[PDB]
């Protein structure tokens, strides 16, 4: 389906500039038929004068097509990206919707009931930890030293 | 599940820079048609007015497909990212439960009185190895020359 | 199409739920880390002297 | 792209903490095997080196 995109975009851009450059001749024709009437010849400024008007109702016509063709070109554009946005789209909804099976609510909140009891065990553990822990080198920290201590940097605390 | 993600980005971003084009040819189109209308055409005038038009209100729709493309790639983000984290949730909860089977609190808590009685082990040995060594060599070490020493440095501790 | 997306509406909205859910749980675990009344006077504290430097 | 800078950011908090609680999971399961380890060594050298001998 791109191709005919690609090949719409590429006759656009052709026919600006076929249009181009028939408008340049037309500017160069017109010098060309000064020079041609210097002379005085009414013939070959006849036929340049010619060549130069069917020059320019030529950028006109070509032009013309540029601006629809490009139109054309442009809805086609949007139909491919649209293409692709629904497509993508469509994926996403399957994918999520088989994983929206097996995922279902009641299994999810279920693992996160599990998921509160767990970590609530995770806390005790950690508390007994520090416990024992915290009873079997407590000779090295007495109480009332520590009290005495952070009285000590207490009065003084900001006093520096 | 990541490849639709990305096409989605994809074609907003996509959409958001064809956006971009057809607004700076509309301002190279306003340039055009002074250009043209300078030299007295009125059709092609015309045709370039029409484009520029249509050119501008082109940029209009494509920036709003822009928009809302961009918003379900938004939640599609979301959906992702909260996947990642259900996964991964549920593996901490299944990891940790097979070892809160066998690292169930019963066990753990023993672990912890054998811990203590075991370092209280470690204390007592210490102390009595600190005797037989202390009382070995003890010829070397006084008590009345440490008691005159220790005073020595007492009353004149802080005079220097 | 028109299916295919009454089915995306829905099919996000689940979505929805199912974060919310989680955020839940998962914000009432570990909320002992963080108290109502502690995040009041934080607030608060940077709510009188805010714009004041 | 505001509110949405507000949900995302939100998600990023709560998903922090359990990030968080997780850490401290971890960590505390290297502690209480280390420690283990510890008992045990101790132990079984408790055994040869018990403090008569």
């Amino acid at each position: 389906m791109e191709k005919h995109l690609f090949n719409l975009k590429f006759a656009a851009k052709e026919l600006s500039r076929s249009a181009k450059k028939c408008d340049k001749e037309e500017k160069a024709e017109k010098a060309k038929i000064e020079k041609a009437i210097q002379k005085g010849n009414m013939e070959v400024a006849r036929i340049h004068a010619e060549n130069a008007i069917r020059q320019k109702n030529q950028a006109v016509n070509f032009l013309r097509m540029s601006a629809r063709v490009d139109a054309v070109a442009a809805r086609v554009q949007t139909a491919v990206t649209m293409g692709k946005v629904t497509k993508s789209m469509a994926g996403v909804v399957k994918s999520m919707d088989a994983t929206l099976k097996t995922m279902n609510l009641e299994k999810i909140s279920a693992l996160m009931d599990k998921f509160e009891h767990q970590f609530e065990t995770l806390d005790v553990q950690t508390q007994q930890m520090e416990d024992t822990m915290s009873s079997t080198t407590t000779l090295t920290t007495p109480q009332n030293q520590v009290d005495m201590l952070l009285q000590e940097m207490a009065d003084e605390a900001g006093l520096d």
